[PDB]
């Protein structure tokens, strides 16, 4: 099979041309696309019809909730269509990848960085809990950057709405670096699991490597449900204390979202309102 270089709706009407590839991952290979009339340019998700009412369903509901979005933190959604052989997703373009790459050139990035990167996170978070949204897979290879070095959140394919108060989900699904324990346990989770995501996140910036990382994946787990890390005592015991309360065992007695962006680590040190483009390979000046 070979993608079109022009990519047509029967909705909009719009034609897309196929550009310079982006990447690839989960049964997904993204381009740059640029409609042939404007000359907008987007992120164009091609996944195969092979790859998928099973699947259908999961790939549905992801589309759903992220067209419902709209939010300068959140990768914006800009339409979807389906020929015989590939559904094609139109999205916001990201060109300077995602966190996972900083974080993997960068290995532990400076205070002041993760005041950044997590402020927009959150900010984004925020959004999607007061929209009954949980995101459930936060990772730092879901939060895009674009030019200006602003955090995109993506991919919801673990995304769920929830419409009534006190509703408690019970799929186990996620990144085994970020999975929260209630959601292990299969017990029951809610919108505090995004928080416990978000702690792995801080972590991983500051320190350098996943909190709960280990060569062996059933013990990574183990670690989880027992709630076993440990914040390494260089790291500013401010950043530390809200690592270990959004790290905590009972999800009640994490922050609530609109509790981070008011946190002591967020109002006492450095907080830059931008990023240069640099900080993808090393550290600011
Ligand atoms: N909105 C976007 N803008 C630019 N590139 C993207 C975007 N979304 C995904 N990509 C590219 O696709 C690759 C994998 O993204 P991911 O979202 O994990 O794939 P999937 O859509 O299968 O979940 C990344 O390396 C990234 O370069």
């Amino acid at each position: 099979k070979e993608i079109p270089d022009v990519l047509v709706d029967p909705r909009t009407m719009k034609r897309y041309m196929r550009g310079r590839f982006l990447g690839k991952g989960g049964f997904a290979k993204c381009y740059e696309i640029t409609d042939m009339d404007t000359k907008e340019v987007f992120a164009g998700k091609v996944v195969p019809k092979s790859m998928l009412p099973h699947q259908k369903e999961k790939m549905s509901t992801e589309i759903a909730i992220h067209k419902s979005l709209d939010n300068p933190h959140v990768v914006g959604f800009h339409g979807f269509f389906e020929d015989d052989d590939f559904v094609y997703v139109v999205l916001e373009i990201c060109r300077r990848r995602s966190l996972l790459e900083l974080h993997k050139r960068r290995k532990a990035v400076t205070e002041p960085e993760a005041r950044y990167f997590m402020r927009q996170t959150i900010q984004g978070v925020q959004y999607l809990h007061n929209n009954r949204v949980i995101h459930r897979d936060l990772k730092l290879g879901n939060l895009f950057l674009n030019d200006d070095m602003d955090v995109k959140i993506g991919d919801f394919g673990l995304a769920t709405k929830i419409e009534f108060d006190g509703e408690r989900k019970k799929t186990l699904c996620g990144t085994p670096n970020y999975i929260a324990p209630e959601v292990l346990c299969k017990k029951g989770h809610s919108f505090e699991v995004d928080i416990w995501s978000l702690g792995c996140i801080l972590y991983t910036l500051l320190v350098g490597k996943p909190p709960f990382e280990t060569s062996c994946l059933k013990e990574t787990y183990i670690r989880i449900k027992k709630n076993e890390y440990s914040v390494p005592r260089h790291i500013n015991p401010v950043a530390s204390a809200l690592i270990r309360r959004m790290l905590h065992a009972d999800p009640t007695l994490r922050p609530s979202v609109a509790e981070l962006l008011t946190d002591e680590f967020f109002t006492s040190g450095y907080a830059p309102m931008r990023l240069p483009t640099s900080c993808l390979t090393v550290p600011p000046r």
